[PDB]
């Protein structure tokens, strides 16, 4: 059903016309918001409650009401709070609920959230008009200042000062490259700015860092300058060869490989539901949490209630401050709010199907992000699988593998993060999530090597960690799900037919786990090598229907638990973590851990906590990252190349036998066949479609803010 | 004055073939016999093929234009009419008109090769499988009318073999498996319970000997002592039907095809071509072969222009078993002794590759006296990937889209041995990294279902217990990074409590790279689960323009299962299996990881790949490094008919790590690009734009045509 779809453009603007006249005048467009304002952040999909939801899915019960939630800036008043308001029902709304203090108990500290446009928009001003000027003799000689800088420019850092409270945000400054990355030409100086006040005139600079040291103040630094203490060198604005640009100086060649459906498209999209003749699911995207399906069901029989990315993170070193402060967690920011639009062609299959995404967010009108997602089948040139007997009888028999795949892009800065799930014909799905776009890059001055690579002119490509957070909402043929540990081990035994004679037996081994606890297994321990949740079913053969949680992950090592910060992503200790689905444990991370982290609005290794997995809902919740240390092939960009990662859920013994057995692509045929004949293998049958093929349609592109 | 082209790592044709087949014939001193019907006493031409160049001068004549060396082939030979029957390797050349042969066996081995390492001739298994179905197997007649439909001769019945053959050095035991052959489908679920140990170390078969039997669950000292209890009434025998429907049965889809698979053609043009052993793209151009022990390998890769690796290349696969039954539980499998190109198989088009990938035969001489062919053995293609290399969209301060496509070039060819079905790939991407790519499909070696099971394996289908396995793989790489001379390093990370500089009352964990030097063989030799450097990668004296070392990344992608223990006299035959990764010292006489020679007798192996690991340097050398991948196999229902890639995908990457100076693909032809100010619909902005108005146009296809069966 419409019951996981993200809100139509109607409905968030029906939400608004409600917040708006039932929270008085006085209220205004967060595009424009002064801190000590009244503003609405956030408007977006409330999804329903799972029990409320099967009800309606699976036994004709009416459906769950279908809500908003609004996430309220309360600046003007002298308490001021965060919010978040449940509205409802849609589409014509009578009702709103603060659920704050439901969830987090008590209200929203103000500093937690969000930085707005408006208020990047007037710490620039700050620093733009009022700060940098104090230093235009210097950064005429180090970097080509002219008055009054539009040349210029501030990218945040991570989270905004040292302990709970603190509102105080690193800023580098670079080159406005024009067309192309600005993230590379680090000028040398980052600051340190206070803007904790309600209002900005009381905003301070607490730090300033040049060269290597670091001055109280900014003219404290024009005045070490033009005294001759401080070596100034100029710093070119201007360049050629990647660093510089993307266009390739290389002109067009012959065009690469185009897929194409010949015989129409072998899938559907309606509304966010998506259909083939193996998979039926519901898609979308969260502001914050970024892109989520739902109802996975293979052939009919659902697989997952959810499947959804709960965080990234991002985990700096550095010669300067502002990259060895930073850490993102770039939810904080927002996946959803962050979606890209989808190029044709080179994000996505020129033939894939790309879906518009709305939004309102920092505003009081919605406005859509166009070609947000792709959905789309690929052939993998690929067998799914194959065998060719030229022992005791003639056969063979495989398939190619064609895959469906739903997609959309979040960009964040330096960074463009792949979010991909894929969905097998053996009825297996994966995620995987590619991290390519730019490196964030600091200023280079001597002491180097152990914060990253040279990459360039002046250029230090910084050491991080990338890492991501999937929950998995597997029901395993419906929700009492158990989880079992399957591995091996050799044990030396007498050889029976020679009793004298050693041999070195493999055994397979099993064990239940029963424990939330037993089931968290921390980076850097033994995952088991075979891990899944069963049903108490079996499947025909006697076994345990079950699925299993294969992970492709490369140790994205994590911020030791000794620093006060880290229970703002507490799940980045995890590789792999289970638990009992609760709707209070609805999020691995929120939009509201990147300010304060140390006050954590969602702390993940709460949800952990002596329970019983032993036949209950069950949710699994995977971390995948990797350590990157930049090197000179990232300029321009990161490639996706090897930085693919996520994990498989696969089947075991589930079915009865591989369902692609009935599949309608297998082709089959033996020694005594004709095999260039139509009906013996259809691949044969070349004619397949009319006139000059692949009908194609007429290039067009999203656009930009 | 010269490049030098020869073309000198293509495997052998049919000519050359012939032509070193003539020439020993000719100087053997007749008593030879063609392979396919040769007793134990006989003398035997077992294979020949390619012998690869020394490297020296191979690089003199590619580099320095220097004369190209003796083509020449190796012969493997089977002395076995005489006292001291002996294997012996031989190297004649030099082709096209060869005019020497010598004896190489000694001088690589230390002494001759004890004849049982010799692996089993067709024939071989044809005597064995006489002896079995017409002078023992009807000493149990009784039994197997009522269990197993048996009659004059047994014809719906069937053998299949085990590794290790026997319990020591000089043991040529096998422990075979008996199933119902089956029309057009796997013959492997379908085992009926029985299972023979023959000896056949014997080069006379008429002395050849049963030691031990095992029906459904018993051992009994011999067919006739099994009769002897069958219709004595002792023995309790399971119904294991002949016939079926289904996954455990067929492998025909019983459905309609659908509408039509998406399918992929290079819109105008093709972007690369083969030639011989060689292939050339705009960024990428290398040779490849196979080995018929070792299988695939490529040869001189070269991205844009500059040479990578000399070698890349299969050396091994593994399979081991545990088990209920007596084949499963000692079959340690080591499939080059069988040959991994000697299996190699047709690709079929539209299924094992893309449509319109070019294929391309593969000739052999082998257990014959005339070359043959793999017809379409090989593939190669440009696979779009669907997915970017790079991209960034920017919103902010400025306007633009840059980003490109992945689309990538593959080269695949796929051992069917038994069940197996191993594809091997090896893919070329346009950021200059090498993808070395393996999976396991086909069917799974089963045992007939009896008693403790779920120590060994899940039941999978009726009577049929899909047995525990492991997976194992070696790889070479000999890389030459930027030169010859090569020394491997070892980055990682490491977070350092400090106080934060300033504000000296709080601390940070402060992030930092480690770069550390490994300088002898045992520094780089990383054992199974274990210690292993996020960034380890070899590297050249040079140093980039940037300062940094220029260096190439090993990322390893394997779930290797722990290897078959040490305490095992058999773990030398794969001492391979114990490392995730090595690096070693390059050399002539360390040419291969195995042996086809291992397989039946690892209790005094050919090959002990732990030897290449010797008290030595690694600082700056010829340095080739060794990949083992692999992984743990509980097969499940989901294998039947057969196990799935889908996840299997092992293997590994070798990444560009400051061997740049920036990404190449910056250069290349199908990047895309645009400002915000720019209509992005327009032809001339945009390549992609001009996709609809002008290209489309797809190419008539090829009538389908597979390279069918062998014998
Ligand atoms: C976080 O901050 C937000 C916003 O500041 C808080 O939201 C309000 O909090 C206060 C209590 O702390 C409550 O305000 C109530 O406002 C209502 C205003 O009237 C409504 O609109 C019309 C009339 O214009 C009516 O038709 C509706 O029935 C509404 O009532 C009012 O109902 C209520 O009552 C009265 O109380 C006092 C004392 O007598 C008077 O000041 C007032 O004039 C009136 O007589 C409150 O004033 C309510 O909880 C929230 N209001 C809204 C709109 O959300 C959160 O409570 C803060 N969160 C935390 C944890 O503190
Ligand atoms: C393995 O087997 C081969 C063949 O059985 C052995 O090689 C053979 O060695 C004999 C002598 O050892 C050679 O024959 C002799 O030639 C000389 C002069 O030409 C002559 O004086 C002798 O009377 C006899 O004719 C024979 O040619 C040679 N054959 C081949 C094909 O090389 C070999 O020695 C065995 N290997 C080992 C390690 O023992
Ligand atoms: C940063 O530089 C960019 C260009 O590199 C500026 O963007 C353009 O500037 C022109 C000036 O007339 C204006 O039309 C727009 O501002 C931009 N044009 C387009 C087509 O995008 C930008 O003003 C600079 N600085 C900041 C802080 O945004
Ligand atoms: C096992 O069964 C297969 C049936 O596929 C037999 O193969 C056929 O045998 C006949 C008689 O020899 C041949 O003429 C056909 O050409 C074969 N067909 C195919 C598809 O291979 C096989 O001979 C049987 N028995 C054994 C021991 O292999
Ligand atoms: O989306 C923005 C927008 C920023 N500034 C512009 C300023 C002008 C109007 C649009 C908002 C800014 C910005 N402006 N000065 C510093 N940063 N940042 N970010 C951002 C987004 C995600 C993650 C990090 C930053
Ligand atoms: O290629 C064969 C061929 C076998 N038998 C042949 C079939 C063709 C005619 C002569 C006897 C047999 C065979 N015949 N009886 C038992 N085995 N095996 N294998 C084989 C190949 C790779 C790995 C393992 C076995
Ligand atoms: C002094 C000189 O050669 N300057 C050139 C300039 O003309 C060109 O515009 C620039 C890219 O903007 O590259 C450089
Ligand atoms: C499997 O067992 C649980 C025990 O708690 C039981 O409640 C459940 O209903 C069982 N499944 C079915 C289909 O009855
Ligand atoms: C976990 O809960 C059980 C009750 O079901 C209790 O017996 C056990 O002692 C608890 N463990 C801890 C560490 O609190
Ligand atoms: C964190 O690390 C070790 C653990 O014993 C210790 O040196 C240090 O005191 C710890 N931090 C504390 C107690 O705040
Ligand atoms: C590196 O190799 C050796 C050191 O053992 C030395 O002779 C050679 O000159 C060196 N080359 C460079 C570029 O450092
Ligand atoms: C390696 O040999 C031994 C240890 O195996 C050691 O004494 C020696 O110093 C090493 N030799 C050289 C030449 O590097
Ligand atoms: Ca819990
Ligand atoms: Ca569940
Ligand atoms: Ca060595
Ligand atoms: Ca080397
Ligand atoms: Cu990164
Ligand atoms: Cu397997």
């Amino acid at each position: 059903s419409q019951l996981f779809a993200d809100l139509s453009r109607e409905e968030l603007t029906a939400v608004m016309r409600f917040l708006t006249q039932r929270l008085g005048p006085g209220l205004v467009d967060a595009a424009q918001a002064r801190p000590s304002d009244n503003c609405v952040f956030s408007v977006e999909l409330q999804l329903p409650p799972k029990a409320a939801a099967l009800a309606h899915l699976d036994r004709g019960s009416p459906p769950p009401a279908r809500e908003a939630l609004a996430i309220v800036f309360f600046g003007r008043q002298p308490q001021p709070n965060v919010s978040e308001l449940v509205v409802g029902p849609l589409p014509h709304p009578s009702y709103m609920r603060d659920v704050t203090v439901e969830r987090h108990g008590g209200p929203l500290p103000y500093h937690r959230r969000p930085v707005l446009f408006q208020e990047y928009l007037d710490i620039d001003q700050m620093i733009f008009n009022r700060e940098l000027p104090q230093a235009s003799g210097l950064l005429h000689h180090c970097c080509f200042y002219k008055h009054r800088g539009r040349n210029l420019v501030t990218m945040t850092t991570a989270p905004r000062g040292l302990q709970s409270g603190d509102r105080a945000t690193w800023f580098g400054l670079y080159y406005n490259i024009s067309g192309a990355g600005f993230f590379l030409h680090h000028v040398g100086l980052e600051l340190l700015v206070n803007h904790k006040a309600l209002d900005p005139a009381r905003w301070t600079i607490q730090k300033v860092f040049y060269q290597g040291r670091y001055y109280d103040s900014l003219a404290q630094l024009e005045a070490q300058f033009e005294a001759g203490l401080v070596n100034v060198v100029l710093i070119p604005d201007n360049g050629t060869g990647g660093s510089w640009s993307l266009k390739s100086p290389v002109p067009p060649g012959p065009a690469p490989p185009l897929q194409f459906y010949p015989q129409g498209p072998r899938f559907s999209v309606q509304g966010s539901r998506v259909a083939s003749s193996l998979w039926t699911f519901s898609f979308g995207l969260g502001a914050f949490s970024g892109p989520r399906i739902f109802d996975v069901r293979f052939q009919g029989e659902r697989l997952v209630y959810e499947i959804s990315l709960q965080e990234a993170l991002a985990i700096y070193g550095g010669n300067s401050p502002a990259a060895m402060t930073t850490r993102y967690v770039d939810g904080g920011f927002g996946m959803g709010k962050y979606t890209t639009p989808l190029t044709r062609g080179v994000d996505c299959p020129y033939l894939a199907t790309y879906v518009d995404w709305h939004f309102l967010l920092e505003s009081q009108a919605p406005k859509t992000i166009r070609d947000a997602f792709c959905v789309f089948e690929q052939n993998q040139g690929l067998p799914l699988r194959r065998h060719h007997s030229d022992l005791y009888s003639h056969y063979f028999g495989g398939l190619a593998e064609t895959v469906l795949v739903v997609r959309s892009m979040s960009t964040l800065l330096n960074y463009d993060y792949v979010w991909d799930t894929v969905f097998h014909p053996s009825g297996a799905i994966e995620i995987r999530f590619y991290a390519t776009g730019y490196i964030s890059s600091a200023f280079l001055f001597g002491a180097t090597g152990k914060y990253g690579n040279q990459v360039s002119e002046h250029t230090l490509g910084t050491v991080h960690t990338h890492s991501a957070h999937f929950k998995v909402d597997l029901d395993v043929a419906g929700l009492e799900n158990w989880v079992w540990a399957e591995d091996m081990v050799f044990v030396p035994m007498a050889v029976p037919w020679s009793p004298e004679h050693q041999l070195q037996r493999l055994q397979v081994t099993r064990k239940l786990l029963e424990m939330e606890e037993q089931a968290a297994f921390l980076v850097g321990s033994a995952t088991p090598r075979y891990l899944y949740l069963a049903s108490n079913h079996s499947n025909k053969w006697g076994h345990p229907r079950g699925y299993r949680i294969q992970m492709l992950s490369f140790a994205g090592e994590p911020l030791p638990q000794n620093s006060s910060m880290a229970r703002g992503f507490s799940w980045e200790r995890y590789q792999l973590a289970v638990t009992q689905r609760k709707e209070e444990e609805p999020s691995s991370s929120s939009v509201f851990n990147q300010n304060d982290p140390w006050a954590p609005t969602v702390d993940f290794s709460d949800f952990i906590n002596n329970e019983t997995i032993a036949g209950k809902d069950l949710v699994a919740w995977v971390t995948a990252g990797f350590l990157h240390i930049p090197h000179a092939e990232d300029i321009p960009n990161t490639v996706t190349v090897g930085n693919g990662v996520g994990f498989f859920l696969r089947p075991y013994n589930f079915f009865d036998e591989d369902p692609s057995f009935y599949s309608a692509d297998s082709i089959y045929f033996r020694g005594d066949q004709d095999a260039g004949a139509c009906e013996v293998n259809p691949l044969a049958c070349l004619p397949q479609a009319a006139a000059c093929a692949p009908d194609l349609p007429a290039f067009s592109h999203g656009g930009f803010s």
